[PDB]
């Protein structure tokens, strides 16, 4: 059970020069591991098969080194179709541990989320529930906060968030914490504010409404 | 202190024939009392000075009889300018008791109030109070009810009503119970219904809204 530690946790790079990646082993694998291309929603694909040697139709730019503890994966000529979660994985020891995950993002600039809270529908009040949805939209990076305020009461646990993938078009993100409440706790209050703290935001943006306003 | 009891309390007559009125004494006044024409918002005017004899410019139609306990006042040729509160008043005994009041209305037909509840303003919520105003409008007669419902709670005492005079034009009426509440008791509820029961109404009409709807 040799722990494989990938030294870049994630990476963001606007498409360009060498974007070399790293994975370390807990022991001496000695050039007996492989590199992988798990694309989002896809089957993984072999990049490097034994610490180098550029497996079977890999285009021009995906060398790597190692031998035998801390291994490298050189993304030299970035080619932005290659934005995928990458994986070192030892093989010549059982059981066969994978790496951690090497989500390669894009580094445009830090942008502000266009924050949009949404009341639950009256159809949801016909369902006897209430889910307040606070948008974040068209921003960078994912490093955000949502602090729900229920007549200005800092609440969580009733709220499930939702992270879009990074867009191919504008490299942005979109969040939605979903403050799912009962209808009874919904009727107890009106001021439903959503304190959103993001780096592109200068302030913790509190997007609010009143129960029955919109 | 001879009690003067006017036998018609009020009267309603679409303009026409003899509209004779009555007042009774507790003792024998013996033709020593007078008839009066307190118009709305006006000074009273003498109609008959001693049980008959048609005082000093009274037009053609305002005779009366008596002598000496139960006296009459004949409005024979109605002339609808004469719609005023009328008064017997003894004089030849001290103290000089008046009658009860003889509001002469018009008898068009029984009509239904056009009922319109009104939320308090948010400016009233800026004042820290709340007064819910439920209209009645363009009806006949004044015999109406208002039953306030605060998330359907039959309330009163927080409500002051307001009776228009009978119109010269369409002989109608208009009411407004004013459910004056605190802002705190206002915020406790939404369903602000106004059960209006009138004769022109076939049903007890409950005009409602929700706090924050309109």
């Amino acid at each position: 059970e040799i722990v494989m530690t990938q030294s870049p946790a994630t990476l963001s790079l606007s498409p360009g020069e060498r974007a070399t990646l790293s994975c370390r082993a807990s022991q001496s694998v000695s050039s007996y591991l492989a590199w992988y291309q798990q694309k989002p929603g896809q089957a993984p694909r072999l990049l490097i098969y034994d610490a180098s040697n550029r497996a079977t139709g890999i285009p021009a730019r995906f060398s790597g080194s190692g031998s035998g503890t801390d291994f490298t994966l050189t993304i030299s000529s970035l080619e932005p179709e290659d934005f995928a979660v990458y994986y070192c994985q030892q093989h010549s020891l059982l059981p066969r541990t994978f790496g951690g995950g090497t989500k390669v993002e894009i580094k445009r600039t830090v942008a502000a989320p266009s924050v949009f809270i949404f009341p639950p529908s009256d159809e949801q009040l016909k369902s006897g529930t209430a889910s307040v949805v606070c948008l974040l939209n068209n921003f960078y990076p994912r490093e955000a906060k949502v602090q729900w305020k229920v007549d200005n009461a800092l609440q969580s646990g009733n709220s499930q968030e939702s992270v879009t993938e990074q867009d191919s078009k504008d490299s942005t993100y979109s969040l939605s914490s979903t403050l799912t409440l009962s209808k009874a706790d919904y009727e107890k209050h009106k001021v439903y504010a959503c304190e959103v703290t993001h780096q592109g935001l200068s302030s913790p943006v509190t997007k609010s409404f009143n129960r029955g306003e919109c």
